């Protein structure tokens, strides 16, 4: 055993802030120096699971997550961690609104 336990997983590529609106998509990618590994998404500490909408993407050293309906609900703070390691990534989704002005009747 040389030079084999001593390592440890590091951050190619970070998630940023993911700007979106109701009844929209969003896409999280980044890298990781770590192929055989695997994390969750956590949003604003919840566990972020896939559903008919939702869809989660595994490949290689990369992941990915979708969000199909983009909700007011859904905006918060997505940070995911590799099972295994100590490492995280910081990432703010801003959910917009579509303001209503000016009421039309008929």
């Amino acid at each position: 055993g040389s030079s084999g336990s001593s390592g440890q997983l590091e951050v190619l590529q970070d998630i940023a802030d993911l700007t979106v609106k109701a009844a929209e998509q969003a896409v999280f990618k980044c890298e990781v120096s770590d192929e055989k590994v695997t994390g969750k998404w956590y949003k604003n500490g919840v566990e972020v699971r896939p559903s008919k909408r939702i869809t989660i993407s595994h490949v290689g050293r990369f992941h990915k997550l979708v969000i199909d309906d983009v909700r007011p609900e859904d905006e918060g703070d997505y940070t995911f961690v590799p099972d295994g390691y100590a490492l995280s990534l910081s990432a703010k989704l801003n959910f917009l609104e579509i303001k209503v002005s000016g009421p039309s009747s008929g």
